[PDB]
């Protein structure tokens, strides 16, 4: 699976527009799910999101993680991360997991995020819906991981 | 070269008490990571796709219009953390990222080219190397990732 991790002062997530999720300091994680992903692919993303040391702990750089500072996570599902753009300019999403299967996988991932950290600290979107996210990027600090490495 | 493209209704960049230096309305924010062994052909591929990827709908059609077609803007923000290696451990390390003194030369070259291949007034930038705060209204959201070393 693929993940783009961005570090935020906060994020406001809204749908067609009414705010339906919000977080202060922490991480927005765009989570694309490859169609051949295993529950081991999930665990790698979760371990990494919860544990990656992305904050300066005053005086020592790259030291504290989301759990350490008691920060929040917003997980947004982004199938467009499997938009192959090597052919034309029309991205093709043929590696992406099928929407239904994907929702079931996405959910489990969220359960586990809650099981691994804290369930008040994990926010979400409306899986396959138009969303509008005001993100305050801190740094900014972008982190990419394709677990197929 | 590594890039994360995000579709935006707008974007507001501020550097250090915060001061606003850059704004775009509708268009693309582009977190651009520059590999140690990047050549100019790597850069052109980045510049091309950002300008030419059809990330917007139009009438019937989906994935049909690119940033230029709509007279939209780009905000290009260098982001070495894209080469933050996370295979080993929970501390990121950036050994694969290019050296700051040259990255800066490469990034400007790139910015010029971004203007040359579109329009001078449609390309906003960050403040290379410096700490930045960026408000992004993500439209979709739509996230695209390209690693040129896959080509
Ligand atoms: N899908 C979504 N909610 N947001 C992204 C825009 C996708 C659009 N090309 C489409 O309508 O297919």
């Amino acid at each position: 699976m693929r993940v783009v991790i961005q570090r935020v002062k906060g994020a406001i997530l809204s749908v067609r527009l009414e705010i339906i999720s919000e977080i202060k300091n922490g991480l927005i994680c765009f989570l694309g799910i490859h169609k051949n992903d295993t529950w081991e692919d999930a665990l790698y993303i979760i371990r990494k999101c919860l544990n990656l040391r992305l904050w300066n702990n005053d005086n020592k750089t790259w030291d504290k993680n989301v759990k350490d500072l008691n920060y929040e996570l917003l997980i947004v599902s982004q199938f467009t991360l499997f938009g192959n753009t090597k052919k034309g300019n029309k991205p093709d999403f043929h590696l992406a997991k099928e929407p239904n299967e994907a929702l079931i996988f996405y959910n489990k991932i969220i359960d586990e995020f809650k099981k691994q950290y804290n369930d008040d600290k994990i926010k979400i979107g409306k899986f396959g819906n138009y969303m509008n996210i005001d993100v305050t990027n801190d740094g900014p600090v972008t982190i990419y991981i394709d677990t197929h490495d």
